[PDB]
């Protein structure tokens, strides 16, 4: 993009925040070079008392220092911690806010020519609120983390390489092996899952078109095909499933195991270098696990750099705005002072043109002059949105053309607020900024009191107005209560312009709310107020102008003359046709759910067993081989360790051998189950009412999208965390167990303070995703305020209060700065104290074991295998709280997402012992029937409405342009229910009937030409399933469409739509017809296109309808005011009552009553 460079972020701070940044840095450094050295010391003091066996007065000589040591590394580390978060916490809160501050001080600076609603006013918003959140984080946590690792590296790196100078170099040559490996794994992983995420599409967009067009699939209703394809596509997504838990298995177990044998080779040479005369055996385990530590440590470390640049990105793009020079500014060494201020305006040639892009030319030599105290006005041609003619009164846009006077005094040598005050002007958008309403007021004139409101509201006619509600007069203009525009606030702006009193006040369009009460008395308020003011309203409507006795006449940018309207009537002026238009106008049976599969699941149980138990052997052998060291024979310790190195081979080939089989037999639990539900989902959701799709956010592109990540969420929620949650009870039910039967004495001091040592393992956890918590959750209430002041410039820059919305800004920053400076000390000094204990109880546990030696019954041994296979579980078991938020904090809702799984439908789809459907005639009845729609209860459509065909009579219904009527078909089929009434078929109600069997005999025919995803062939097939292609193919011949689909190559079998061919014009709807004809239907419905089918040759359609109705009496509801072929009916009903049964061919008679309204369009306006 730009520059993007670093070390220019760090440029609003002062010399008492520096001091600071340094304390920081020396705590990160601390802590860093601190986390090594505990290693060091456990490897000193191991070796210390190893070397006295039998020298039993020196293990409390050279423990209970060791002791101290401990302490001393705790209290250190416990300081450093806390001091680093802190700090680095605050020092980045007060930067971004500096930032803030200066950004929102400069924006308001320049004029109004960067500000376009060209989405530059939206993107204002976002450049604030998610740049400067992007900027807090990145520095503020990431360099410090960045820092502490790269210390702890350093610190690592060298204590490993000076300890024996051979061991380091073995120790970190296995470290690329396990690299390759984890790199393998992840590539490989990425890839399957992107490969898997497709073929569930193919049947996701079959879906979306199910649930997009349900209206048309309830007709001719199959709703088992799209099952079927359904159910097909999600079997292949289960083979892969199956595919990529079987790799993931094999990838871990081949990780751990190759990780195990690199232990063992390490674990032997070092063991060759023991008893070659060279080195020790505790200095070489410090040596071993630093090195370690060290390489290891660079993993989490520059995982902090993707972030950065992306600060980078955020730091430009900001802070541009501030060194943009605006056009003119109140320069303080203006020296211009005028009085008796009279209102005379001398604009000279001014032609303008947009500097966004050149247009039109907006005026040309337009050179009018503004009489004092006068009503004069101007209109464009058509609008076009003229009323920048006051913006030049503001000066928005400097004059490029001519110069611009104030009477008879250039407006551009005094200073800029001079004319500031000479104006009052009022914005056609009545809202205002979320305040009180007393604050609002105010704006108008800083230091005024009760007595100037109230006169104000008397004269804007509010006094005793807004009185009328709970709140004391406090109530706020953008509470959602008082949200209505117009009803009771009435434009207080226009209140705040009397108290301002300016010399020249100017109007706008504001008449276009509504022509009623209120807005005519503001306007003689405004008339009232009309004295000394040269007043200038341009508006697009010029009904209300007629109170202006000087209106200038220009249409093609330049200025053509000036007049009275009375007077413009003559030669029409271009102006009369105006006037005359104008005038014209959880878990409970998820598993029950899973019953099925009852094998496959239980063998991964056990499975998960058999892996948990590599933990506590690799940490006992390993405690065997740092026990057995201390021979001193230099002999029959070859043996020892061989078995052990042939134990670690064993043990790492273990691993491979039942990752595989836990990872593999918990892939079906993962998969099966979300292969059966999403079918189950799918069918519930098909089987749901009509008016539940009715919702805009129950859209067809959301229910399938919510639908692909809710069953997704289930596998993780419900499978994985069962297989974690086992493995690692039974590792540390295990090692307890061992614990316990090795030793007794000891072990009461661990299970005593074992909560302590996994909560600082926990906090060191938290340590990692950064203390800052949630972001915005708070700090998003100054940004409102910034969004919207940002909104309203034209507004703000109008009765200019700059210094008031700074102060308020600045003045609503003390609650984020206090709360962060709360939030840095009780998250440091709480993790300082945390980390504290983990070395604290150290110095307990292992003092109270030197003590037991010595004095009571206890070796070298027993000791340490008491204290490494215990400090290792409780390390692991750290991660089964970690993952308390998903299961419960996170898995509540994704997880129990299927409340469309048991949701009661409003009408039954599939009948228990409806009356069945036989050959019937099909004659409907509607008597009182009431109806409304669901979506909209305040409409009143259908009451008592009553309606019968008399005896198999062709029936033709009036359209009046489609208002309304097209539920009256929906009405027969059962896509709604009646709100009360009787609607009777064949003797009987329509609501005990098998509907399937109905819907099986219903005829229909939709106005779209939308259509399914298969070929044409399918398209026609669709009605009357299993039908041969013989009957296809007449069916084709007498729909007259073999020739529209004979042109193209494909013929029957192309695809049509989205990926496929795509056919214009009306004849899809012909396509339904031959759908229709298969049915050949007792009863049948059929419509037309409602001011949409715009296309010609209507004569066709024409003709096929009535092809269709020549063996049945059908009913037609259409829009056309011609071509009607009905038969004694013609049925004009209107405002939901009936008003006419005659006939059409018996109605033109009348001269009188329905068909008066009926001759409305019917012959010639068609």
């Amino acid at each position: 993009e730009q520059s993007l460079p670093f070390f220019k972020l760090f440029s609003f701070a002062d010399k008492f925040d520096y001091l600071l940044m340094f304390v920081g840095s020396l705590g990160a450094i601390v802590h860093g070079s601190s986390m090594p050295v505990f290693f060091l010391l456990f490897g000193q003091m191991v070796n210390g008392f190893g070397k006295n066996q039998m020298d039993l007065h020196q293990m409390v000589h050279e423990v209970s220092r060791y002791s101290l040591y401990f302490v001393y590394l705790g209290l250190v580390v416990c300081f450093s911690s806390y001091a680093e978060i802190a700090c680095w916490m605050y020092s980045g809160e007060r930067q971004v806010a500096a930032l803030r501050k200066k950004y929102l001080e400069a924006v308001l600076k320049q004029d109004v020519g960067f500000f376009d609603t060209d989405a530059r006013t939206g993107d204002i918003v976002f450049s604030v609120s998610t740049d400067t959140l992007l900027v807090q984080d990145a520095i503020s946590e990431k360099v410090g983390n960045f820092i502490h690792y790269l210390s702890t590296f350093l610190a690592g790196l060298v204590v490993g390489f000076v300890s024996a100078w051979k061991l380091a170099l073995l120790s970190v040559a296995v470290i690329p092996g396990i690299a390759f490996a984890g790199g393998l794994y992840a590539y490989t992983l990425t890839g399957i899952t992107s490969k898997s995420r497709e073929s569930y599409a193919n049947a996701g967009v079959i879906a979306e078109q199910a649930i997009a067009q349900v209206r048309t699939v309830y007709s001719y209703v199959g709703e088992s095909k799209a099952l079927n394809a359904y159910s097909d596509a999600i079997q292949y997504t289960l083979k892969l499933g199956y595919k990529a838990g079987m790799a993931k298995g094999l990838g871990l177990g081949c990780t751990y195991g190759i990780a195990c044998m690199s232990w063992a080779l390490v674990f032997w040479y070092a063991g060759v270098f023991i008893r070659n005369g060279q080195t020790d055996g505790g200095k070489a385990f410090t040596a071993i696990f630093s090195a370690i530590v060290g390489g290891m440590s660079l993993g989490q470390s520059f995982s902090n750099l993707g972030a950065f640049s992306k600060g980078k990105a955020a730091g430009y793009k900001l802070m541009e705005i501030i060194n943009q020079r605006p056009t003119i500014i109140q320069d303080p060494l203006d020296g211009k002072c005028l009085d008796q201020v009279h209102g005379n305006i001398e604009f000279k040639d001014v032609t303008f043109s947009y500097p966004s892009r050149p247009d039109v030319m907006i005026f040309r030599n337009f050179n009018i002059f503004f009489p004092s105290g006068k009503t004069v006005a101007v209109v464009g041609g058509s609008g076009s949105g003229k009323s920048t003619v006051v913006s030049l009164i503001e000066r928005f846009y400097d004059p490029n053309s001519g110069q611009i006077l104030l009477d008879g005094v250039e407006i551009k040598t005094l200073q800029l607020k001079f004319l500031r005050e000479q104006i009052g002007l009022v914005n056609q958008e009545p809202a205002l900024f979320a305040t009180t309403i007393l604050e609002n007021i105010l704006y108008g004139k800083p230091d005024a009191t009760m007595v100037e409101v109230e006169a104000a509201a008397s004269a804007a006619n509010a006094h005793s107005f807004i009185t009328l509600l709970p709140k004391g007069y406090d109530t706020q203009v953008g509470e959602r209560g008082v949200q209505l525009s117009g009803g009771q606030k009435q434009r207080i702006a226009i209140a705040r312009a009397m108290l301002k009193d300016p010399k020249i006040l100017l109007l706008d369009e504001a008449t276009s709310a509504l022509d009623a009460s209120s807005e005519s008395i503001v306007q003689e308020a405004l008339d009232r107020v009309m004295v000394g003011r040269t007043t200038v309203v341009v508006a697009h409507r010029l009904c209300t102008i007629r109170n202006v006795d000087s209106i200038a006449v220009i249409q093609q940018g330049q200025v053509v003359e000036t007049g009275t309207h009375e007077e413009l009537i003559a030669k029409s002026g271009a102006y009369a046709s105006l006037i005359r238009f104008q005038e014209m106008v959880y878990f409970y049976r998820l598993l029950k759910l899973n019953s099925p599969e009852w094998p496959y699941s239980i063998m991964g149980a056990v499975g998960s067993i058999l892996s948990g138990f590599i933990g506590p052997t690799f940490a006992i052998v390993m405690s065997n081989m740092i026990e057995v060291f201390y021979y001193t024979d230099y002999d029959s310790m070859e043996r020892k360790t061989k078995e052990y190195v042939f134990i670690y081979i064993g043990a790492g080939l273990y691993a491979v051998g039942a990752y595989l089989i836990q990872h593999y037999f918990f892939s079906i639990m993962g998969e099966n189950l979300t292969t059966r539900v999403r079918r189950m989902m799918l069918s519930a959701i098909l089987r749901n009412e009509v008016g539940w799709f009715d919702e805009d956010e129950h859209n067809s592109s959301l229910i399938a999208a919510r639908l692909a990540t809710d069953a997704a969420d289930v596998k993780s929620a419900i499978a994985e965390r069962i297989s974690v949650i086992l493995q690692n009870m039974t590792s540390l039910l295990t090692s307890f167990i061992v614990a316990f039967i090795v030793e007794w004495r000891v072990s009461l001091l661990i299970l005593g303070t074992f909560p302590l040592l996994v909560l600082a393992n926990f906090a060191q956890q938290l340590s990692l995703k950064g203390f800052a918590g949630d972001t915005a959750k708070a700090h998003a209430k100054t940004s409102m305020i910034a969004g919207e002041g940002v909104s309203n410039i034209r507004t703000v820059a109008a009765f200019n209060a700059q210094s008031k919305i700074l102060s308020l800004f600045c003045h609503e920053l003390r609650v984020p700065q206090k709360r962060s400076l709360y939030r840095s000390q009780t998250s440091g000094f709480l993790f300082g104290l945390s980390q504290l204990a983990l070395y604290g109880s150290e110095a307990l546990i292992l003092w109270y074991g030197a003590h037991l030696v010595s004095k009571g019954v206890s070796t070298f041994s027993k000791v340490i295998k008491v204290f490494v296979v215990l400090v290792i579980t409780a390390n692991s078991v750290a991660e089964t709280v970690s993952l308390a938020p998903e299961i419960i904090r996170g898995g509540e809702a994704v997880g129990s997402v299927f409340s469309v799984l048991d949701r009661q439908t409003r009408i039954d789809p599939d009948d228990a012992d409806a009356d069945p459907v036989e050959t019937i005639r099909g004659d409907i009845e509607f008597r009182h029937v009431d109806f409304a729609y669901p979506s909209r209860p305040d409409v009143m459509v259908f009451r008592d409405f009553n309606l019968r065909i008399r005896a198999g009579h062709s029936q033709a219904l009036v359209g009046a342009s489609g208002s309304g009527k097209s539920s009256v078909i929906a009405m027969i089929e059962r896509f709604y229910d009646p709100l009360a009434g009787k609607v009777m078929i064949d003797g009987k109600d329509i609501r005990r009937l098998n509907l399937k069997s109905l819907r099986l005999k219903i005829g229909l025919v939709q106005q779209e030409p939308a259509l399914f995803a298969a070929t044409i062939f399918d398209n026609i097939a669709y009605g009357k399933d299993g039908a041969t292609e013989s009957e296809v193919i007449d069916a084709a011949r007498a729909a007259n469409a073999h020739g529209f689909i004979s042109g193209l190559p494909e013929g029957y079998k192309t695809p049509v739509g989205e990926r496929g061919v795509q056919l214009s014009g009306g004849q899809k709807q012909r396509i339904a017809i031959a759908r229709a004809v298969l049915k050949n239907p007792t009863v049948l419905l059929l419509d037309e296109a409602t001011s949409a089918l715009d296309a010609e040759s209507e004569c066709v359609l024409q003709e096929a309808l009535e092809r269709l109705m020549r063996g049945r009496t059908t009913v037609v509801v259409a829009h056309r005011l011609s071509t009607i072929r009905g038969v004694d009916c013609i049925g004009v009903i209107q405002d939901g009552r009936i008003v006419e049964q005659g006939s059409h061919s018996e109605l033109v008679s009348r001269p009188e009553g329905a068909y008066s309204r009926l001759l409305q369009l019917q012959t010639h306006r068609i």
